């Protein structure tokens, strides 16, 4: 068998591999290189330019712990956003949310969408929710022009190289932050504390000049560089992000694999070095 | 350059690579393969049997999260043990503790000291201090025959394929609850939540039958595989290692860069699915 290698210029020196099992499917959509491929020990695996976006062993981690963090602290959320995301996962978990009203996600290749419906059954059956309305579209220019303001929003990019490259400056921000209620958050993927501190900084910096309150929270998960990826959390109120308001007993919670009360506020304690390197941001 | 590349049947299907900046040491000892070389990003490697044991850039994780854990909850430790941990990084921890009256280490293959002093130095560096003493054999036959007990012992052991297979046993952990004192603590390397639940069932089962409180923590390296290591940790009094007991001022912890208070009990704030795998043990 042969195996697929994760390369990258955003962590030079250091690489992950996956055995293929048999490759699914490739194309170039009109934003980026997609390949699909079911592996040998992580199930299927969905690779854009090269870079893992998700597997079917782990991506609950991922999934979870950028849903049911913001949602179990926004007190009773009618209308939110997903940026990215177009497998889905972000979608699967707000769905077992009944109060939820109104589902929208911003999802700039539509290939990506498909190829999960397709490809992705367990992870994309959200889709199929009354509540789900879908846009293709640069969500820096989809947050420019939305009428609506939404009580949470989750920015589940790939990377700054990419199509993502758009949603990781300051302006990108401004636009989050009034596109949410007065009392809204936003949690976004933003990478490992293993080697992206430069980064992690940048981003905190962003959020600052507008939020009256920045956390970061780490989420062990294999496939991503270094083992780990960070949530940059942002609040309008003073409270933030690092205790629950609720409990997720409804049977639509029961089979949670990672989330808990717990590990949500043990998410927020970081690495020494972590906490010393964002003091004076 | 060349790439040198993790691969094991203990994780099949997957494998993590670090590019090769120099070869600097290889040999057969009467026990293992032994490889040190600088890497281009994470500083000096140190290699047995073709896995990882550590590097430069990330091994205060793993060398502190073992020391500091134990060591901030036993209350006056004097006498202390290391099994393997023959590169010297949780001696260089302890040595930082002036109660410390005794540090012994039993190390199997002298041969990995010797090479960590010459390829590490700030890691092999507490071999100086005047407390320490070491003993080269299969920590299996030493815990048989030593005379003493030992406030705090820490197993920092290779993987069970290798020399330290006698090390992954019943017998084993008898061995340890006996050399202890009445009020005594283990902690131990556990592997990775992400594949080996097999093995960190049967670890926790073997506590269990002797050790009244047996607790398991994670901790985050990108080094190892998965990016995560386990410590399982035993304790004789029913109260447990989640908390410490006090705080790590003295100007020797200044230096600190992955533990700390606060850090501690979140390390054993585990994922969903693990509880709900360890239950019924
Ligand atoms: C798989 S989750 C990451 C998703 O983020 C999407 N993405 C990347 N950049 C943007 C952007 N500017 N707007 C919306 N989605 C994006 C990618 O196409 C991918 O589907
Ligand atoms: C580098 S830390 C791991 C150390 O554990 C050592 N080791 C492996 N098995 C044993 C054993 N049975 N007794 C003592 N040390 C061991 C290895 O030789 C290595 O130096």
């Amino acid at each position: 068998k042969k195996w697929f290698s994760e390369f990258s210029i955003m962590w030079p020196g250091q690489a992950f591999s996956l055995k293929i099992k048999k490759i699914l499917y490739e194309t170039k959509s009109k934003y980026q290189n997609v390949l699909v491929f079911e592996s040998t020990t992580y199930g299927k695996v969905l690779v854009l330019d090269g870079v893992i976006q998700l597997t079917e062993k782990d991506e609950f981690a991922y999934h979870e712990m950028m849903t049911h963090v913001p949602m179990t602290v926004s007190k009773e959320p009618k209308n939110v956003l997903v940026v990215g995301g177009g497998d889905g996962g972000i979608i699967r978990e707000l769905c077992k949310y009944k109060s939820v009203e109104n589902i929208d996600i911003c999802e700039i290749d539509e290939t990506v969408i498909e190829v999960s419906k397709i490809y992705f059954k367990n992870i994309s059956c959200g889709y199929e929710d009354k509540r789900v309305n879908v846009f293709i579209e640069d969500a820096s220019k989809f947050l420019e022009n939305v009428t609506n303001t939404y009580d949470v929003i989750i920015v589940d990019s790939s990377d700054p190289i990419g199509p993502a490259e758009t949603l990781f400056n300051q302006n990108f921000y401004e636009k989050i932050y009034n596109a949410l209620k007065p009392n809204g958050y936003c949690v976004a993927q933003c990478e490992s504390l293993w080697i992206h501190v430069g980064t992690i900084k940048n981003m905190i910096g962003y959020a600052k000049k507008l939020f009256k309150k920045v956390e970061y929270a780490n989420i062990s998960i294999p496939t991503y560089p270094c083992g780990c990826i960070g949530i940059l959390c942002c609040s309008k109120t003073d409270t933030g992000l690092t205790k629950p308001n609720k409990k997720l007993e409804s049977k639509e919670f029961a089979d949670l694999k990672y989330y808990n009360y717990e590990n949500h506020s043990a998410a927020f304690k970081l690495p020494a070095f972590l906490l010393k390197e964002i003091e004076n941001i």
